[PDB]
């Protein structure tokens, strides 16, 4: 959450989308990736 590689952080967002993990985690992982200027790595339209 606080410290983690983009590969793992993104792997969480990616994994969560596949398993249908809680929206809070999906949004949480996306909220970090979003603030990290890595919203392009995700399947989002920035």
């Amino acid at each position: 959450m606080r410290k983690l590689s983009d590969e793992l952080l993104i792997e969480s967002y990616f994994k969560a989308t596949e398993m249908n993990l809680n929206r809070d985690f999906i949004e949480l992982i996306e909220n970090e990736i979003k603030r990290r200027s890595l919203g392009h790595i995700i399947s989002v339209s920035s």
